[PDB]
């Protein structure tokens, strides 16, 4: 068994607070970390983000500086593969270095908007991580279902991640999706997500799972606060993580609410994974 930590942020083209431990540690809304589950370094720390406008070098260095503030460990980068501002980052807790092998990046563009991934070898089990931004756009569902597949057939397990910045909007009216927000009734809202009906339709991410979404949209907020929708593009959860598993636990899965720099919140999402 080891913890999997997988996070996805459109930090819409802005850079980050220099303190985002709540995006490491599962802290926020929907399924958070217990009071004592936090407090256990994860074992792989997986970081996707979307209209990053920091640089490759620096932004590794924030993301590696930043874990060892937190965990006191001077975690390893296994891989960094970014595409424009899409940029995706693996690092290790450092006693695992030698389980991991095999270590292998990719890309796919489709427009920035497309895919970078990475998968190694931990021991003898397989990994593969999936950062994307698809097509936005509340129309664009047939475009967001073909640049998946593009990926899917542009890309070079025993475990797979997809995440990022799927984009998939509700189906439903501003009115509406206020009104079941400030009630916290999210399941009326979650049967109208394009990306549940394209799964439900057997059209998208065949197989794959999706933790219990018991947070609200992540998108599109007003910088600098969350309580409140920059709805004039209706909320929608557009970030999102799924993971199809060889015939895994999911231990959290939400966002925070104290990273304001972008119009995004942070997902994060933890896995006890084979």
């Amino acid at each position: 068994m080891i913890s999997v930590f997988i996070g996805t942020w459109n930090m819409g083209s802005v850079p980050p607070p220099k303190n985002v431990t709540s995006w490491f540690t599962s802290k926020g809304l929907g399924k958070t970390l217990d009071e004592v589950t936090v407090t256990i370094p994860h074992d792989i720390y997986v970081f996707g983000t979307q209209e990053n406008s920091v640089g490759d070098r620096e932004w590794l260095d924030l993301l590696r500086g930043g874990l060892k503030e937190l965990t006191d460990l001077d975690y390893r980068p296994i891989a960094m593969q970014s595409l424009w501002n899409i940029k995706v980052a693996v690092l290790v807790k450092p006693e695992h270095e030698n389980r991991i092998s095999h270590v292998s990046t990719s890309s796919v563009k489709t427009g920035n908007k497309g895919a970078v991934g990475v998968s190694f070898m931990f021991n003898g089990t397989s990994f593969g991580f999936v950062n994307c931004h698809l097509t936005s756009g509340n129309e664009k569902t047939a475009r967001r279902n073909q640049n998946y597949l593009d990926i899917l057939r542009l890309l070079s397990f025993t475990h797979l991640f997809w995440f990022g910045d799927l984009n998939y909007r509700l189906d439903m009216d501003i009115q509406e999706i206020l009104n079941y927000i400030s009630r916290k009734e999210f399941e009326p809202l979650l049967r109208v997500d394009q990306l549940n009906l394209e799964r439900e339709k057997h059209k998208v991410f065949l197989r794959f799972s999706e933790e219990e979404i018991s947070f609200p949209p992540t998108y599109r907020y007003e910088r600098g606060s969350r309580d409140t929708y920059a709805w004039h593009n209706v909320p929608s959860w557009c970030d999102r993580i799924l993971w199809k598993s060889y015939p895994i636990i999911c231990n959290s899965y939400g966002c925070t609410d104290d990273i304001v720099t972008s119009d995004h919140s942070p997902v994060f999402g933890t896995f006890e994974v084979g």
